[PDB]
């Protein structure tokens, strides 16, 4: 037949993963704030009634981690027992040195300084959608964003920060290129108050939530509806759970689709190659294909610590441009510098703007420097 | 040119025992197999966190089981090797916390509507991408000169990345050579560079990547960074379920977004993602297909899988659906019959934390299938 089903998943913002890599944004964009050259690698454990960060930084900021967190959990909404977290009374505990001098040896000019790390990364694009990435994952991000905004304006006020949702869209392929039809199956569940009735929140769930996100045209009679399926979901959040900084990659870049090389971004500053490069990459392929010369793309590249130029460089176009590979590969290479130190010049990236991308992923929303496509020249 | 208009690079990484990320996948399957040999019925959660001089457990357990939770950290530190201050981490004196929440307590659905992805290529005898397999090949053989006293300035932490360059070959990828390997390992303060940079290349590389794949062209960043002697915990702080496509096909293939360790059988992301390689394994080794992506739907409550795609590529001689009704009737893919048929419920698991969990002689799902058709 030439038809398959894929499936992409995202969390919301009280997801217990998702808690670790917004604090550990938090920090980091703390530290832009007053040092933009700060090395940072926070990583965050959450479980009850615990926050914990672990890791390096070498930094002249100031930087209140005990308010920086607090303040972080109460924007994500956790302010009472009653929902399993508050930021007032939780334990906060604290274990960051200063970065390895072994790493920071291995005293150099901007255009040359080498990569923090060994590593790959990839970057995807496919002109499925406008945003120019998988429909399944797009979906899934703009639901837990509704359920978030929904809370935030009081006009669904039972709901509550942890959420997930999953999207199956039945797909057609014809040269490479990928054909959304239709939406198979969503299933969403949220943290709720003990108050509001199960049958109340699903019907709201469908009018208010997938009614306002998901396009007419995907949404037919057959489709599956699978909401709050667990029943009851009134404590959510690092209650009785245990979340970590970087357990959300897939969540993060592409929804299963394309390829992933390993990197979490959340907690790493600019010089960090699993982000920067990662952002990198995304730029790359969305350039290409915003610029018409493929319909989907998958671009790789890798790094060694200390080493400046990329290590490898991989273009593959599924079959979707007239143009080989290697031309592809070139045209890349003249409009591309993708060494990390110019990165972090082209993306602008020692600003604080860190605590945005830790939800509702990193790709595919215009406000961020990697999703503007470079005018190509060849 | 010639040879650059048919030709891609591809790259992938491994990490050593000692890395941390990887000392905390070893430790939470240790606590998972500590737990199933006295309870095969525990329900397991375990996350742990490396940082300088603490262990850090925290998760959810049901189990009947009493295990001692510092014996079976400090025993496998001991077993990765950090016994001393000089080295960065001792497990004779680090913190051990324990954050646990220990509670006392087939046509099982699936918890999750989820994706599983299942991979197998010819290029190895393992059916793994030649990416990864060198790369895991080349951090074991570290760790066997160092505890052998071959190589006594070795230390447990380490990461290698190898990028091979491949020719296409009828939709199976076929390995012309070896591009580049980069080699970073921990190291005592007596040993000298160039002293390294050497052993890397003749005792490590060289006894590890067969000799037609390397050539005077080949790339080699040996300890690029200069100095590597901070490591471990100290150097990075490390997590469970940070290095999940090491664990898996080095970016080859695809993959869902659940790690493995910590987890125990009746997590579908783990038990499924085995029988998923197990799958196209046996599609390879049985001749059916050189190359091809096992990809299972799961529906949520439903216990047989909701929809298999099978893309080989066009290096099968049958279609997908003729290669469809071979899995079907060749397997049972319902999570609770995975565990049962793949005997799933043995404390096998801190083998898998490093290394690589697909590429392996030892596992069950690394056993091809014969199938009948
Ligand atoms: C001519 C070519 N070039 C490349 N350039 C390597 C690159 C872009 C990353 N890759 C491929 C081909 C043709 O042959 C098959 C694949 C091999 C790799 N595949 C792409 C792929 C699929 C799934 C997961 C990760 C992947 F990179 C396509
Ligand atoms: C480079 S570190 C990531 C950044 C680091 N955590 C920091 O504080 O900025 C990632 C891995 O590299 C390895 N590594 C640590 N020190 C190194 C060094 N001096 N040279 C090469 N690799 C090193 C460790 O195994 C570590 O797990």
């Amino acid at each position: 037949e030439g038809t398959f089903l894929f499936t992409s998943e995202s969390v919301g913002e009280g997801h217990p993963d998702k808690i670790c890599d917004q604090i550990s944004d938090a920090v980091l964009d703390a530290h832009l704030q007053q040092d933009p050259d700060a090395k940072v690698a926070c990583e965050t454990v959450a479980k009850t009634g615990m926050i914990l960060l672990a890791g390096e930084i070498t930094s002249r900021a100031a930087v209140d981690y005990q308010k920086v967190v607090r303040e972080a959990v109460k924007h994500i909404g956790y302010d009472d027992s009653s929902k399993g977290f508050d930021y007032k009374t939780c334990n906060v505990l604290v274990a960051l040195e200063q970065q390895s001098p072994d790493i920071a040896q291995g005293d150099r000019n901007e255009e040359d300084i080498g990569a923090g790390d060994q590593g790959l990364m990839f970057g995807y694009a496919t002109d499925e959608t406008e945003e120019c990435m998988p429909l399944t994952i797009v979906l899934a991000h703009k639901l837990n964003a509704k359920l978030a905004e929904l809370r935030r304006n009081g006009t669904l006020p039972w709901l509550r920060p942890d959420s997930k949702t999953q999207v199956t869209v039945q797909y057609m392929q014809d040269r490479g290129a990928v054909l959304p039809i239709r939406v198979h199956t969503i299933v969403i569940s949220v943290q709720h108050d003990e108050e509001v009735c199960l049958d109340e929140m699903r019907d709201a769930l469908k009018e208010k939530v997938i009614k306002a996100v998901v396009p007419a045209k995907y949404l037919d009679e057959d489709t599956i509806y699978h909401l709050q399926p667990s029943g009851r979901f009134v404590i959510g959040g690092p209650q009785g759970d245990a979340g970590l900084t970087g357990r959300k990659i897939i969540v993060d870049t592409y929804g299963g689709w394309g390829a992933h090389g390993g990197g979490a971004f959340s907690g790493k500053d600019y010089t960090k190659v699993d982000r920067s490069a990662a952002y990198a990459a995304r730029w790359v392929a969305k350039s290409l294909v915003k610029g018409g010369l493929c319909r989907r793309v998958l671009v790789q590249v890798s790094y060694a610590i200390g080493v400046s130029h990329p290590l490898s460089i991989s273009i593959f176009h599924y079959g979707t441009s007239q143009k080989s590979e290697r031309e592809l590969l070139e045209i890349v290479k003249k409009n591309f510098d993708l060494r990390p130190g110019v990165i972090v010049r082209d993306l602008d990236l020692k600003k604080p703007i860190y605590q945005r991308t830790a939800a509702y992923g990193h790709f595919g929303r215009d406000s961020f420097p990697w999703e503007v496509p470079k005018k190509l020249k060849y």
